[PDB]
Order: structure tokens, then C-alpha cells, then sequence
């Protein structure tokens, strides 16, 4: 074990290896640090009360398992994870180390003037990262501009901050469908993409109902084919209950957009999530011709997430998390 030191920042104590220097608050509780081992600047996150409830303990464990697993350019990965605790008995705090990236995409959006080439490169990187995420059988479910770190050269990493967020949510997530396929995230890529083109939010709903009213205005009310898949009572029984809305043709909404951008949007923003384009399929769309490389759009190693079914005690989830701290191997 290295030697640690204690420092107080914004009413939060922080005990970190001497390696991590220059500490200064950024945000949960995140600091910028200077990593003297690799000469680069990092974000260090100290987890708040990680083993306080069962649910906190399980989420702490999912955090670590998940970040230990993500190893892709366009997805947040773990540079390091440490605890000041010398033993399990004494184990209480968890710090995560990741790359700091300057902005999130939210900053970059409303003040900069995005070329079609900007939208290609930014959207290409989200899909690329999503292929990877989705190949591990992970659905993000809350993809938005705040959850995309962008550096100065417009390199992009997907992440989860986590806890308006509703502006990018798939219609099915917002009616609480419970059977979600991965294309929920494709819906989110559509909303983001449209906003990078127009510079404005596609569905800036004021609340839940308004959000959905705005979605249907664009995509139209459900067709016969989609309707025939709805199991439920009055889930379907309020059919045209917000008028029998005709679907907008997107060439009319995205005037002066690359017609290939328009065509991809039509394939992302389908009501019926069985008809949505996949991440891997969207990669092969002519819109990404300048960036698409078939041999450098990698998939994930098998991700064991049996643990999610498990109902364990606070102290089992704490031990499991301890094991994960102990077993961490740093990137090259
Ligand atoms: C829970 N979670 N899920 C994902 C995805 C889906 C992108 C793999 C990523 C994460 N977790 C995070 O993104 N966590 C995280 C950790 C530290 C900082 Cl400074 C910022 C964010
Ligand atoms: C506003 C009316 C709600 C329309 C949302 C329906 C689109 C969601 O997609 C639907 O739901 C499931 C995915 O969760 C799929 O398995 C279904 O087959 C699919 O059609």
C-alpha cells in the first residue's frame, strides 16, 4: 500500500495516495487531481456513505463491477480504485479514478456552431461506445448530453453521473413499460443528434404528459402494427386519446440537414422499438462513411451480472466490493 494523506474539501474529508496531487473540487463529490505516476490530470470520486443501506451497497458494487469492466475509448473506464482501509473490518470508503474530460456535451451544445462533420464525429462515437455497452448486455436508459464527456478535440466518452433528464427518454421508459430493449438508448441518440443539428431540444417537455404529447406530434400516434403488440387494458385503450396524429416527415423538420442525417434520424426515432436501428447497424449507415472502421468498433468481454438478481445483506455486498477493490488491475 502507498502512503495516504488527509485533506478537507467543501466539508468533505478525502484520504488519497500521495500520488494524486493538486486536489480541487469539480462536482456527488468529485475532485480534479494531478496523477504524478502518469503525468496526467484525473477526476477522483469519493463515494458518499457507500454501505449505508442495502440499496446503496448494491449500487456501490454495481458501480465498481461496471467501471472495472468498461474498457473502450468512448466509454468511461477506471484508471484506479482505492480505499484508505487496511482491512475489510476498517473498510468504509471507496474512491474511483477516471480521466477528467473538460466539458460535457451540454456545454458544447448551446454556444458553439456545429458543422455536419461535427455531428458525424460526435454521433459516431456515441454509437461506437453504445455497440460496446450493448454487447455486454448493458442498457444505459438515461443517455443525455450531461452523460457525455467531451474533450477539447471533441473526443467523447459515455458515462452515468447519475441521480431535464426526461427530454431524451424513450416513450416506453416514460410509460414505465418494464420490458425495455436496448434501442431505448438509440431513441436517446436520436434526440441528442436532432439537437446538435438544429441547436435546439427536440422534445422540450414541461412535464411527463407534455413530453409525450411532443413525441407523438413528431412521430405520429401508434400504427396498427405497434398497437397489436400492446398487451394491456387502457394502455392501448387511450389510443388516439391525444388525436389520431399523422407522422411528420423529417425532411420537413430538419430543413437543410444532410439528407443522410435525416434518414438516420428516421430510423432512430421510431415509436416501435422493434423497428429502431441498432447501434451496430447505425455504424454501417452511409452517414458515418468518413469515420466507420469495421475493424475498430470493438465489442465487450462477457459481463457476468447474475449479481443483479441477488438479494444480499449490507455486509455481503460490502465484502464483495472489498474483493473487487483488492482485485483491481490498472490499465497499461
Ligand atoms: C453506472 N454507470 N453506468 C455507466 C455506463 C452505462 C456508461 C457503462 C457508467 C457508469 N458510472 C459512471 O459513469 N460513473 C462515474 C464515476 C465517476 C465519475 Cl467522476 C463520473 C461518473
Ligand atoms: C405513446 C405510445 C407508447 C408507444 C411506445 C411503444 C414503443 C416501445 O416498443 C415496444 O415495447 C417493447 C420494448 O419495451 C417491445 O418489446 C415491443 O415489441 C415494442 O413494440
Amino acid at each position: 500500500r502507498p502512503t495516504f494523506y488527509r485533506q478537507e474539501l467543501n466539508k468533505t474529508i478525502w484520504e488519497v495516495p500521495e500520488r494524486y496531487q493538486n486536489l480541487s473540487p469539480v462536482g456527488g463529490s468529485v475532485c480534479a487531481a494531478f496523477d504524478t505516476k502518469t503525468g496526467l490530470r484525473v477526476a477522483v470520486k469519493k463515494l458518499s456513505r457507500p454501505f449505508q443501506s442495502i440499496i446503496h451497497a448494491k449500487r456501490t458494487y454495481r458501480e465498481l463491477r461496471l467501471l472495472k469492466h468498461m474498457k473502450h475509448e468512448n466509454v468511461i473506464g477506471l484508471l484506479d480504485v482505492f480505499t484508505p482501509a487496511r482491512s475489510l473490518e476498517e473498510f468504509n470508503d471507496v474512491y474511483l479514478v477516471t480521466h477528467l474530460m473538460g466539458a460535457d456535451l451540454n456545454n458544447i451544445v448551446k454556444c458553439q456552431k456545429l458543422t455536419d462533420d461535427h455531428v458525424q464525429f460526435l454521433i459516431y462515437q456515441i454509437l461506437r461506445g453504445l455497440k460496446y455497452i450493448h454487447s455486454a448486455d448493458i442498457i444505459h436508459r438515461d443517455l443525455k448530453p450531461s452523460n457525455l464527456a467531451v474533450n477539447e478535440d471533441c473526443e467523447l466518452k459515455i458515462l452515468d453521473r447519475g441521480l431535464a433528464t426526461r427530454w431524451y427518454r424513450a416513450p416506453e421508459i416514460m410509460l414505465n413499460w418494464m420490458h425495455y430493449n436496448q434501442t431505448v438508448d438509440i431513441w436517446s441518440v436520436g434526440c441528442i443528434m436532432a439537437e446538435l443539428l438544429t441547436g435546439r431540444t427536440l422534445f422540450p417537455g414541461t412535464d411527463h404528459i407534455d413530453q409525450l404529447k411532443l413525441i407523438l406530434r413528431l412521430v405520429g400516434t401508434p400504427g396498427a402494427e405497434l398497437l397489436k403488440k400492446i398487451s394491456s387494458e387502457s394502455a392501448r385503450n387511450y389510443i388516439q386519446s391525444l388525436t389520431q396524429m399523422p407522422k411528420m416527415n423529417f425532411a420537413n423538420v430538419f430543413i437543410g440537414a444532410n439528407p443522410l442525417a435525416v434518414d438516420l434520424l428516421e430510423k432512430m426515432l421510431v415509436l416501435d422499438s422493434d423497428k429502431r436501428i441498432t447501434a451496430a447497424q447505425a455504424l454501417a449507415h452511409a452517414y458515418f462513411a468518413q469515420y466507420h472502421d469495421p475493424d475498430d468498433e470493438p465489442v465487450a468481454d462477457p459481463y457476468d451480472q447474475s449479481f443483479e438478481s441477488r438479494d444480499l445483506l449490507i455486509d455481503e455486498w460490502k465484502s464483495l466490493t472489498y474483493d473487487e477493490v483488492i482485485s483491481f488491475v490498472p490499465p497499461p
